[PDB]
C-alpha cells in the first residue's frame, strides 16, 4: 500500500501564521503538525509515501523530512499548483500510485488513541473498496457526514449537509483500492470549486463498496483549523506527553519500534540531537533493553 499526505492549501483561516509558514509546519505542542499524520501512515505499515504541497512549501517539507532513508522508508514529493480539492491528490499522485492501493491522510489531521494502529493495519489489509473513519463531533454540518445502519453499513454520505443525517463526521484519513485514481478523474467540481473526497466516497457507495470504521469516544480526532483549535490540540498533546515517559508521533522512535531502522542507526540519528531533549529521548530509547522496548 502506498500513502499520500495532502499538505497544501493556503491556511487562510490561520492568517497571519500562514503568511510565510505552511500550516502543516506549525507546532502541535512540540513537533511540526505534519509529523502526526506521517506517524499514522508509518504505524499503518505504509513505507512508500508521497507528500503533496504548494509550489512554495513543498521544498520546505522536503528540507524537514528528506527522502525517508533516515527512517527506513521512502518519501517523495509533488506540487499541487492550486488547491483544487482533496481528490486531486490521486491525480497528482497517479504515477506514484501505479497499480497499488493507496491511503490518503490530510496533513492537518491529528488522530490519537489506544488501538488506532490495529484499525489502520486492518484498513491497510483490506484489498477491496474504500474505508473511511467516522467520529462523533459536535457540529457535523462542518464536515462530510456518514449515515450508517444498525450493522454499520453505510446508508449515505454528504458533504457539509444543512440537515445532517447523523452526528458522525468523515475524518481526514481514507483508504482506497486502485480504482480511486479513475474515480478521481471522473468527478467534477462542487459549488465551492473543488474535487471532493465525498464524491470519491459516493462513487464507492454506489458500488456498495464504501466501508466505515467508527472511531469511538475514547479516540481524539483533532484538526488544527483555527487559532483556537490549534492551541487546543497543542494543549492536548502536552497533557499526554507530560504525564508519560513516551512521546506521540516521534518519527525516529516509530521507525525503530517498527524495525525499519536498527539500534545502531537510531544512535546515529540521536547523536546530532543530543544538544536537545528530543535527541536525549531517542538515545534513551536506543540504549533501552530490547525486552523492555517490546
Ligand atoms: O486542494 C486542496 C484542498 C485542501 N487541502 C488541505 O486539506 C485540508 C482539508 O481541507 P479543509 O480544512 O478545507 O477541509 P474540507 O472542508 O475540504 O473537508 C475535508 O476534510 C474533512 C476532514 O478534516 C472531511 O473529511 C470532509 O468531508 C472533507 O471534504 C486542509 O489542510 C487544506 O489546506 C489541500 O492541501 N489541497
Ligand atoms: O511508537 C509509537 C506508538 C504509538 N503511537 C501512538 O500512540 C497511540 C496508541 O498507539 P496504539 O495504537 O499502539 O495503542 P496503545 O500504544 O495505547 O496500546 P498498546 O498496543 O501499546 O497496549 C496511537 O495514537 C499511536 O499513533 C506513537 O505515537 N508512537
Amino acid at each position: 500500500m502506498k500513502g499520500i499526505i495532502l499538505s497544501g492549501g493556503s491556511g487562510t483561516r490561520l492568517y497571519p501564521l500562514t503568511k510565510v509558514v505552511s500550516k502543516q509546519l506549525l507546532p502541535v505542542y512540540d513537533k511540526p503538525m505534519v509529523y502526526y499524520p506521517l506517524s499514522v501512515l508509518m504505524l499503518a505499515g505504509i513505507k512508500d509515501i508521497l507528500i503533496i504541497s504548494t509550489p512554495e512549501d513543498t521544498p520546505r517539507f522536503e528540507q524537514l523530512l528528506g527522502g525517508g532513508s533516515e527512517l527506513g522508508i521512502s518519501l517523495s514529493y509533488a506540487v499541487q499548483s492550486s488547491p483544487d480539492g482533496l481528490a486531486q491528490a490521486f491525480i497528482i499522485g497517479e504515477e506514484f500510485i501505479g497499480d497499488d492501493n493507496v491511503a490518503l491522510v490530510l496533513g492537518d489531521n491529528i488522530f490519537y488513541g489506544h488501538g488506532f494502529t490495529e484499525l489502520l493495519q486492518r484498513a491497510a489489509n483490506r484489498k477491496s473498496g474504500a474505508t473511511i473513519f467516522g467520529y462523533n463531533v459536535k457540529d457535523p454540518q462542518r464536515f462530510g457526514v456518514v449515515e450508517f445502519d444498525e450493522k454499520g453499513k453505510v446508508i449515505s454520505i454528504e458533504e457539509k449537509p444543512e440537515e445532517p443525517k447523523s452526528s458522525y463526521a468523515v475524518t481526514g484519513l481514507y483508504f482506497y483500492d486502485n480504482r480511486v485514481v479513475d474515480i478521481a478523474k471522473n468527478i467534477t467540481p462542487s459549488a465551492r470549486g473543488e474535487l471532493e473526497i465525498t464524491d470519491v466516497n459516493k462513487a464507492y457507495l454506489e458500488l456498495g463498496e464504501l466501508h466505515v470504521e467508527l472511531l469511538g469516544r475514547g479516540f481524539a480526532w483533532l484538526d488544527t483549523g483555527t487559532h483556537e483549535s490549534l492551541l487546543q490540540a497543542s494543549q492536548f498533546i502536552e497533557t499526554i506527553e507530560k504525564r508519560q515517559s513516551l512521546k506521540v508521533a516521534c518519527l525516529e522512535e516509530i521507525a525503530y519500534r517498527m524495525g525499519y531502522i536498527s539500534r545502531e542507526q537510531l544512535i546515529k540519528l540521536a547523536e546530532p540531537l543530543m544538544k536537545n531533549e528530543y535527541g536525549q529521548y531517542l538515545m534513551n530509547l536506543a540504549h533501552r533493553s530490547k525486552d523492555l522496548v517490546t
